[PDB]
RNA sequence: GGGGAAUCCCUUCUGCAGCACCGUUUUAGAGCUAGAAAUAGCAAGUUAAAAUAAGGCUAGUCCGUUAUCAACUUGAAAAAGUG
DNA sequence: CAATACCGGGTCTGCAGAAGGGGCTCCG
DNA sequence: CCCGGTATTG
């Protein structure tokens, strides 16, 4: 009884198959339990899991943090209201009460409906002085008469609730607050520089021309305009270009000859400058830096628009203004509105579904839909021109709260805030004494390195106390332990050394990891000239000095320095031959070029004594981001450098940790030798040996070492382990399902291991990031496509619109402009052919007028193509408009192209899987399944786990005529399983040597033609071949062509295919978030415990996470008569606790009176029930049901739909394409037939009369279309008996809508049906028994 | 052939922490005039408070949406067993 | 109860890791 | 997107 296993892992499926070795699927009785009249059922062993997919826990995070955000926010408003608890007390001692209960309906309120002071005159005085709270702060922050204390506490609890952000590190500096000082300091520091070329900057109104409401290259092109004799891309214009925030390129104002683009908001800026100026040099710093502070003018002045000098508040100054030409400009497009266009008035001012100033205000219309909706009423008008203007420059009837506020620094509320509490100290005590508590409230921040603030309770915490007390904003620096947590973030997540496993990893950027990466490399250079017999390493002594002469005056050393500087200058040597490194070497010593240009002391870098100094150091850069931390730590160095070295340390960062750690590399010391790694690294006699040789030489210590450090730990289970490779969450779903699958058809099976075990994988918001690349490429490019043809995200889901604005608009293969409105006519042509490498990503695709231009089309683009267009490619790759590969690719010809050896390898790849994830899960398998060990003590593999690439068996389902329509019905999963079996089996069979290819465990163009034909064997003539083909070494028979082919069809026939929907409880959300207006529903839940819907609205669309069949009584009448009952009552995700932990309670409060305890069936979604003539439903939830069957149509049938809708390619050939189409034409009425089967399927077991009548009326209506298109709109058919959701679906014009099954009460008759993962195993529970 | 390691350039994905801006909901921001009222005419509108999973105990400036789940028997449970 | 229709909260900064092309020096 | 909740209309 030997039999194999086949495998389908998908992320919402797993199919499965067992086969004999004949390559049929067996046939068993399995025993029914439960109640019925049925006592056991043949099952075929073959089928399919199928299941929602698993989640990542994405959005269960951005939940969990923004929960943590709300409860600090609160703690804000509580300590600002407990400083003021006892004078506001004094004042009045309800107000905060007010405040608390704003919320409530009046009849639910304790105090005065009038939150602020408690009576009705002077509320409405209020709101009449202060129509906003940027009022109230202005008056705050610029008067100096007392105020009342609750508009004080109104003033500051509104700027310490909506704080603003923490995007700038320190304070908001007032010398870079003036647009025009600024330039004018910019025009002062170029013309000191240029004294040749002034520039005239009189009359020129810097402040109106760059901080106008326009583009940034708009404002460069005004503010040159303003300049005669200068051009936009000459220095200065570079300089303020670089000043509104583009990314001027300074190579042509300096004659660089090479690119030295510059982008303040970058993170690389500072080494960038730093990386000019060294070119350049430092004369030109102060330019760059009046640039910056230009820069951070410019950005204060957009969100600052009013003058700084009549008012210590110009943000609130702006809010006001806002305010004031909404109402001026109200005023005025009431007052038009009512002159010229009378009777759309009341539309436009009080119908709130229409998105005028009515749904602006009141409704629920967007400024944008408010823009939108407004524009043609003002072009049609007379008077609106400022107006309009305004509209265009999104500056129209503004409110102050508003989606762009996110711009606002906490440093500018921050002055405010400042400004009042220096205001009014001087009349109260106890803000004086609070002040800096409450400036603290505002600007202190948990940081993203200390994590939540914990007591020993949340899985998420890693920050440790110094002292254990509560923390607050005032004491966090006291008793948080902000260095160890710091530390702990980093140090919780970096890898150990897998050598030395309890070492840690050196940081990336360390000087000792980056010696050894130089050395480890140099050691395997070789070099050779005319008077040598033949290459030879390099020496200690010449190692050395490459290293001194070479990598520490340079940060790259390319192979012609290595020739002239060292070689020539060096050893005399006029020719050279370098082997071992090519071009330029990979490695350098940027850490020691860094901190040469920090400290200026070349001789402390060379002391070996400073080694540990200097470790530690970049340890520090490293491990921490905040400035003040590094400086802390890096004190107890001060002595040993000036305090402008220590200054220009501590603004030195890095990130990153390397693969090895400091022991590993030079710690352990050979025992003989007395050397480290390093050191043989720096010097081996005459065999230069790398790590990798140091580490597993025999003759050397490291080995010995290095296994006696491997430590044991405590294995993972099965899920811990499958939870821990990398992967998305839904394959290591599918990863599990398998597993346990495999284990229970092993049962089935007697425990009976199986011979083999052959797997498949599947090979696998996003126009949002489409739009968010080609927006930096294109201004990384200074391009203005976007100008000219601009595009909104959606759009570019299209291929070739995408290609366009990656490609500038340019042909890729010409130096020419593509025309936008002509690209149905252009081609996307494959960088490497598609018969080569099937990849259809944009990573190899390209946008062209003619795909002929690539040159020929069996290899890489022509030399003639790299020639022409290497440089418009490499500016393409600058902007990241193209990828390192696709720019390779695209590059290839160059370095040869396409050999014979890629093309066979490329082949290979198409066969042969080679994915991590697949490897994992084969080792899980055969670990499993293999557990015992031979006299020399190997692994005995009495199961062979094989993996395929889905190419195989779809080559074979399409040479072979099995072919797949998915959307017929789910038994393609199994039907792949089964034939992955079939395949893998007979293909090991015949070719036992390819076994290291594709059992787990353990001339180009000769593989090529090998690989290309591994599949021949199935065939009887190629391009002819024996009928029987068997094994040349064992002889044993590994297919026959006459009997094998019919027992797959055979299989693939069977209409007994076992399709199991996994039963899942739900979780997640409780319901919809929206919270909709009161209503007179039961449906709407409260929000607050004491928050009754009818007044204040909340929820509704709860999600049931199971329902749960009940048999109990149920008052009736108004007499609260007991009538027995038996229905679904959907459990929801809030209410599973309570239920659980009571059911009997929480079934009395919902209204059941005795219920049977016993009888409680819980009913997951997708349960499962059988009704009358094998009609079959599906749980939904507690009050719907979804479509249980699965529609068996005939093989001959999907192989004519496959055929007469061109599924996939026709391929073949020409006589071939004949044949399928005179047979597609011979079996026309096939249509007929395949409508009838849906028909009667639809009367059994659907019962959709209109939808079914509706279809047949249009399949009726379109007899007279080409078959193709009717075979087409047949494969859309099958949406109507599709397992699962009814959904709506279209048939040609027609548009089927969902019918849906709106009760669930018919399966409280019919049989559960209780399923195993294979369904193999089965319980049925007649229900009409209960009750 | 298979498996593996360091470096370089890129790319994709996964996990975690820390912020901001809005949105929504109820209340507050005295609507006026005529008319018995039905209604009509006009005025007005930009702001705020509070909640933002119900909630929980472990009471922290913590936790509350990921993963995992046929049924039956034995078991508090974990888990084992059952064709 | 049937047919039908509408609806659904969204976007940053920072850190670490694995793994996929392309290359290169090595190991078992 | 999808598909289960909800309301409308009957
Ligand atoms: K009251
Ligand atoms: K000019
Ligand atoms: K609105
Ligand atoms: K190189
Ligand atoms: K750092
Ligand atoms: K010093
Ligand atoms: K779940
Ligand atoms: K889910
Ligand atoms: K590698
Ligand atoms: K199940
Ligand atoms: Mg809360
Ligand atoms: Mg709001």
């Amino acid at each position: 009884k030997k039999y194999s296993i086949g495998l389908a892992i998908g992320t919402n499926s797993v199919g499965w198959a067992v086969i004999t070795d004949e390559y049929k699927v067996p046939s068993k009785k399995f025993k029914v339990l439960g109640n019925t009249d049925r006592h056991s059922i043949k099952k075929n062993l073959i089928g399919a899991l199928l299941f929602d997919s698993g989640e990542t826990a994405e959005a269960t995070r951005l939940k969990r943090t923004a929960r943590r955000r709300y409860t600090r926010r609160k703690n804000r408003i509580c300590y600002l209201q407990e400083i003021f608890s006892n004078e506001m007390a004094k004042v009045d001692d309800s107000f905060f009460h007010r405040l608390e209960e704003s919320f409530l309906v009046e009849e639910d309120k304790k105090h005065e409906r009038h939150p602020i002071f408690g009576n009705i005159v002077d509320e409405v005085a209020y709101h009449e002085k202060y129509p906003t709270i940027y009022h109230l702060r202005k008056k705050l922050v610029d008067s100096t008469d007392k105020a009342d204390l609750r508009l004080i506490y109104l003033a500051l609890a509104h700027m310490i609730k909506f704080r603003g952000h923490f995007l700038i590190e320190g304070d908001l500096n007032p010398d870079n607050s003036d647009v025009d000082k600024l330039f004018i300091q910019l025009v002062q520091t170029y013309n000191q520089l240029f004294e040749e070329n002034p520039i005239n900057a009189s009359g020129v109104d810097a402040k109106a021309i760059l901080s106008a409401r326009l583009s940034k290259s708009r404002r460069l092109e005004n503010l040159i305009a303003q300049l005669p004799g200068e051009k936009k891309n000459g220095l200065f214009g570079n300089l303020i270009a670089l000043s509104l925030g583009l990314t001027p390129n300074f190579k042509s104002n300096f004659d660089l000859a090479e690119d030295a683009k510059l982008q303040l908001s970058k993170d690389t800026y500072d080494d960038d400058l730093d990386n000019l100026l060294a070119q350049i040099g430092d004369q030109y710093a102060d330019l760059f830096l009046a640039a910056k502070n230009l820069s951070d003018a410019i950005l204060l002045s957009d969100i600052l628009r009013v003058n700084t000098e009549i008012t210590k508040a110009p943000l609130s100054a702006s809010m006001i203004k806002r305010y004031d030409e909404h109402h001026q400009d109200l005023t005025l497009l009431k007052a038009l509105v009512r002159q010229q266009l009378p009777e759309k008035y009341k539309e436009i001012f009080f119908d709130q579904s229409k998105n005028g100033y009515a749904g602006y205000i009141d409704g629920g219309a967007s400024q944008e839909e408010f823009y939108k909706f407004i524009k043609p009423i003002l072009e049609k008008m007379d008077g609106t021109e400022e107006l309009l203007v305004k509209l265009n420059r999104e500056d129209l009837l503004r409110k102050q709260r508003t989606f762009d506020n996110g711009s606002i620094p906490h440093q500018i509320h921050l002055g405010e805030l400042h400004a009042i509490l220096r205001r009014q100290e001087d009349f109260y005590p106890f803000l004086k004494d609070n002040r800096e508590k409450i400036e603290k409230i505002l600007t202190f921040r948990i940081p993203y390195y200390v994590g939540p603030l914990a007591r020993g309770n949340s899985r998420f915490a890693w920050m440790t106390r110094k002292s254990e007390e509560t923390i607050t904003p005032w004491n966090f620096e006291e008793v948080v332990d902000k260095g160890a947590s710091a530390q702990s973030f980093i140090e919780r997540m970096t890898n150990f050394d897998k050598n030395l496993p309890n070492e840690k990893v050196l940081p990336k950027h360390s000087l000792l990891y980056e010696y050894f990466t130089v050395y480890n490399e140099l050691t395997k250079v070789k070099y050779v000239t005319e008077g040598m017999r033949k290459p030879a390493f390099l020496s200690g002594e010449q190692k050395k000095a490459i290293v001194d002469l070479l990598f520490k005056t340079n940060r790259k050393v390319t192979v012609k320095q290595l020739k002239e500087d060292y070689f020539k200058k060096i050893e005399c040597f006029d020719s050279v031959e370098i082997s071992g490194v090519e071009d330029r070497f990979n490695a350098s010593l940027g850490t020691y070029h860094d901190l040469l240009k920090i400290i200026k002391d070349k001789d402390f870098l060379d002391n070996e004594e400073n080694e540990d100094i200097l470790e530690d150091i970049v340890l520090t850069l490293t491990l921490f981001e905040d400035r003040e931390m590094i400086e802390e730590r890096l004190k107890t160095y001060a002595h040993l450098f000036d305090d402008k070295v220590m200054k220009q340390l501590k603004r030195r960062r890095y990130t990153g940790w390397g693969r090895l750690s400091r022991k590993l590399i030079n710690g352990i010391r050979d025992k003989q030798s007395g050397k480290t790694i390093l050191d043989f690294l720096k010097s081996d006699g005459f065999a230069n040996r790398n790590f990798m040789q140091l580490i597993h030489d025999d003759s050397l210590t490291f080995k010995e070492d290095i296994q006696k450090a491997q430590v044991s730990g405590q294995g993972d289970s099965l899920h811990e382990h499958i939870a821990n490779l990398a992967g998305s969450p839904a394959i290591k779903k599918g990863i599990l399902q398998t597993v346990k699958v495999v284990d229970e058809l092993v049962k089935v099976m007697g425990r009976h291991k199986p011979e083999n075990i052959v797997i498949e994988m599947a090979r696998e918001k996003n126009s949002r990031e489409r739009m968010k690349r080609i927006e930096e490429g294109i201004k990384e490019l200074g391009s203005q496509i976007l100008k000219e043809h601009p595009v909104e995200n959606t759009q570019l889901q299209n291929e070739k619109l995408y290609l366009y604005y990656l490609q500038n608009g340019r042909d890729m293969y010409v130096d020419q402009e593509l025309d936008i409105n002509r690209l149905s006519d252009y081609d996307v042509d494959a960088i490497v052919p598609q018969s080569f490498l099937k990849d259809d990503s944009i990573d190899n695709k390209v946008l062209t007028r003619s795909d002929k231009n690539r040159g020929k089309s069996d290899n890489v683009p022509s030399e003639e193509v790299v020639k022409k267009m290497k440089n418009y490619w490499r500016q393409l790759l600058n902007a990241k408009l193209i990828t390192q590969r696709k720019f390779d690719n695209l590059t290839k010809a160059e370095r040869g192209g396409l050999s014979e050896l890629d093309k066979a390898g490329f082949i290979k790849r198409q066969l042969v899987e080679t994915r991590q994830i697949t490897k994992h899960v084969a080792q899980i398998l055969d670990s499993r399944m293999n557990t015992k060990y031979d006299e020399n003590d190997k692994l005995i593999r009495e199961v062979k786990v094989i993996t395929l690439k889905s190419k195989l068996v779809s080559d074979f389902r399409k040479d072979f005529q099995f072919y797949k329509v998915r959307e017929i019905n789910n038994y393609h999963h199994a039907h792949d399983a089964y034939l992955n079996a079939v395949v893998g089996t007979a293909l090991i069979k015949k070719y036992p040597k390819l076994e290291s290819e594709f059992v787990y465990g353990d001339k180009a163009t000769a593989k090529y033609f090998f690989y290309s034909n591994i599949m021949n064997f199935f065939k009887t003539e190629i391009t002819k071949r024996p009928l029987i083909e068997t094994n040349g070494e064992t002889g044993e028979i590994v297919w026959d062509k006459g009997r094998d082919f019919a027992t797959v069809r055979k299989v693939l026939s069977m209409p007994q295919v076992n399709i199991v929907k996994k039963t899942e409880v739900q979780t997640g959300g409780f319901s919809k978030e929206s919270i909709l207006p009161k209503r007179n529903s039961d449906k709407l839940i409260a929000r607050k415990k004491d928050w009754d819907p009818k007044k204040y609205g909340g929820f509704d669309s709860p999600t049931v996470a199971y329902s749960v069949l009940v048999v109990a009584k149920v008052e009736k009448g108004k007499s609260k008569k007991l009538k027995s009952v038996k229905e679904l009552l959907g459990i929801t995700i809030m209410e599973r606790s309570s239920f659980e932990k009571n059911p009997i309670d929480f079934l009395e409060a919902k209204g059941y009176k005795e219920v049977k305890k016993d009888l409680i069936i819980k009913l997951p979604k997708y349960s499962l029930f059988e009704l009358e003539n094998g009609r079959k439903r599906m749980l939904a939830s507690a009050g719907e049901l979804q479509k249980g069957n699965e529609l068996a149509l005939p093989s001959k049938y999907v192989n004519f739909l496959y055929l007469a809708s061109h599924y996939e390619k026709l391929k073949g050939s020409p006589e071939d394409n004949e044949q399928k189409q005179l047979f597609v034409e011979q079996h026309k009425h096939y249509l007929d037939e395949i409508i009838e089967q849906i028909s009667e399927f639809s009367k059994r077991v659907i019962l959709a009369d209109a939808n079914l009548d509706k279809v047949l009326s249009a399949y009726n209506k379109h007899r007279d279309k080409p078959i193709r298109e009717q075979a087409e709109n047949i494969i859309h058919l099958f949406t109507l008996t599709n397992l699962g959701a009814p959904a709506a679906f279209k048939y040609f014009d027609t548009t089927i809508d969902r019918k849906r099954y709106t009760s669930t009460k018919e399966v409280l008759d019919a049989t559960l049906i209780h399923q195993s993962i294979t369904g193999l195993y089965e319980t049925r529970i007649d229900l009409s028994q209960l009750g």
